[PDB]
């Protein structure tokens, strides 16, 4: 039987711990009126490829590397160049507190106000019912990008996740930030320190799915932004066949913090100086196994002073590697 | 015994998903005169690492990505950047019918006008001696190269190839540029619309190898360019031994669209200005598994107008991996 | 059994050769004075995530595609960039004439000079007792850093290396290097040839380690470098609990080419206008498998002429995958 012992010793020499996922995304985004997703233009076609290892140092710790290439249909300025977006090292200190370093992803709040990469470090410390989540550093994706270190705001955020009921979460999180650089409407400007703090709540009764989140400033006056949304559906991208349908509403204030939101909206802290007022309806529909199409539909968009905006319309194709 | 069968499965796991090859090369081009292939200069020492994976999605799709980083030698001004030079999805829509979309290499015709990255789709039909090609999107790569989006000429192409004879391929194509910007020379000039057609021809035989291709833009004066070459040998990188010698001429003239040929010829539309007509001459050698040595010498290179250019000198050495 | 036994071998059938290994370092540099590590600021943490692919060509030939990305906590200015660091060709002509083509790792004689990337050819001759190992290409990485081909000094090296008893090992090299230019002290200024020779030695028994090196340019004036440093430990990333420990003393002159040293100071030949001269204490420790803490302080740092230079601290944490 030691046979198949070195057999398996030859299986692990030539494999390793490393395991290769990733995904390809190819999306189509426009709008009625020219500017908000491509200047001078209404419409982008762009395509996503990401590669992603995940290796397991020891039995206690796992690290992350993803490289990803963004491209556009036709756009043969630059080479699709590469860039490593995720990197950080996932440490498990026991059975209820974990520890992210590193470049990771960072969702504060639900997601409404920020959620992409973070450099810097964190904890979470979790009884698998209440879950408490505490990160540090610096936001990198959105109005916060073209910031260099001395002029990036940090962020210490502390936030709170409860659950009350079967896939029904409520939750909580305060967030604050620094002086620094924050874009504004394409203008870099600088702002003192904000104290961001927010409710959210998520319902997953049977298959329906109700939605909300607030936030808000304490410090900086006209800050509310909130959603509220609706859906049905059973959307799991690995299974033929299960399709999802909501539709959400969004209201961004004037100077309300909206670095890179979790949603699809099209305007956020970068494309408006006096806010966000409408809906956005969403639907996905798996087609094949591992293949998930999506489209979204914004409409009745409005400015806080009662001004209108360009409806917005997007679709896409995901592809996973993995499984 | 459950345990190393439970050890099994997991290594089951981890094979059918992605898997990762690629390659390197170790390149060097010359010319008799300065310019050619280096600005300032006769010579180009360099080097390439590709790595690919394909990921099968599922039993009907699967996927490729491809990080290639091209770096000279001693060259250190900036490091050798990783892009992403292929990235695309491929469908298989029953026996016959297949498709591709996103950055894909496409093959104008035989080769002569453009093998290389494309922006856009791709469908395939027909089963094993009839296949029809039809792509459209964006050139990328060649004299395509330095354009936005809002000037890089749409490519609207389709292409018909028959098998003929044991292992013989004939076949045509008829693509469709529309109007944009591209590089003559150096200087990127804005063309109109452009309707070329060509054909092409691949009899080999018996370790005897004669292809021809020539091409045709419709609307425009002296645009056509063939290629015709003979070759002998049974090179195969992956079993040692296997040599190969070929030897071939190209005539492209001064309006002909050659973006980037698949063959290696050192002049195309992005380095003359008024033509190219001369010989090359190729070998090829694996000198161990996996691993060849390529050759190359381009000679009788003349312009159009009897002008003499620049004679060229290629060798190489490619790595296969897996 | 048997149809486990099949089942092995068509699992061994799809294993490919590609081997996927790396490493992910989370890293603090600072000094007392500012700009030794970073520009008008006295801190530079950043990390660095490096995924390696080990391919094996043949039964006699391996590949090596390394693919590197630096990025530091909150600069989001410019992505992070994942750069091709490592691609080369590995050729075994027997069990002593060994080839290396393309860009990989050098390291002249043992270390000071350069031990870091290298553009070119090496070929390695020598039983277990004697290695002769001869490199002809450029640097890449260092002072050498910001040339074109037109410009980058061309080295053509010849060293050998010894071993004496057991763990023990002493040496020398001779390196030539063509005119070019050079980063001395933030300004490329362009150089004649040189012919720098050294030695080097390194005794270790049990735990215990005595380590020297002596390089110096043959034509150059005031261009003498060399170290010498003490240390106690069994550093093994690989193990838990394995600690380490080192002190060691750099002299290096104004003219000596200090391009990318191995070693960890601060003042190589880019940043220093009259040489460095000082000592510096490592600390190493396994805190887990695969997972390396590592520190460093320098002191004592001063010029060649007595005026005093700044401190410098360190410290880092380095994960390994793969094995």
């Amino acid at each position: 039987l030691n046979n198949l012992g070195v057999r398996v010793s030859r299986l692990e020499d030539r494999v390793g711990n490393v395991k290769v996922t990733g995904d390809a995304r190819i999306r189509y985004q426009g709008s009625e009126d020219k500017g908000v997703y491509k200047a001078n233009s209404k419409s982008l076609t762009d395509g996503r490829a990401r590669v992603q290892f995940n290796a397991n140092v020891n039995d206690k710790t796992q690290a992350v590397v993803r490289v990803k290439g963004n491209y556009e249909f036709g756009d043969s300025t630059k080479g699709s160049q590469a860039t490593i977006d995720r990197a950080y090292v996932d440490h498990k200190f026991g059975s209820n507190v974990s520890a992210k370093a590193g470049r990771f992803q960072q969702t504060i709040g639900g997601g409404l106000m920020y959620d992409d990469t973070f450099d810097g470090a964190q904890l979470n410390v979790g009884n698998d019912k209440v879950q408490v989540q505490g990160a540090y550093g610096y936001m990198i994706d959105g109005a916060a990008d073209g910031n260099s270190k001395s002029d990036n705001p940090s962020v210490s955020y502390v936030g709170l996740k409860g659950k009350v009921g079967k896939e029904s979460s409520v939750g909580g999180f305060y967030s604050r930030l620094s002086s620094g650089n924050l874009n504004h409407n394409g203008v870099t400007v600088n702002s003192d320190k904000q104290d961001v703090y927010g409710f959210n709540a998520d319902f997953r009764k049977n298959k329906l799915w109700a939605g909300g989140e607030w936030l808000k400033a304490s410090n900086v006056d006209n800050s509310q932004a909130w959603t509220a949304g609706l859906g049905y559906g059973n959307y799991d991208i690995a299974k033929k066949g299960t399709w999802d349908v909501k539709g959400q509403y969004f209201n961004q204030k004037a100077n309300a913090p909206i670095v890179s939101s979790t949603w699809d909206q099209a305007y956020d802290l970068t494309n408006t100086s006096n806010g966000y007022k409408g809906y956005m309806a969403s639907v996905d529909y798996a087609v094949q196994d591992n293949v998930g199409l999506s489209a979204g539909y914004g409409f009745n968009s409005k400015d806080q002073s009662g001004n209108d905006l360009s409806d917005f319309y997007r679709a896409e194709l995901n592809y996973k590697f993995g499984g």
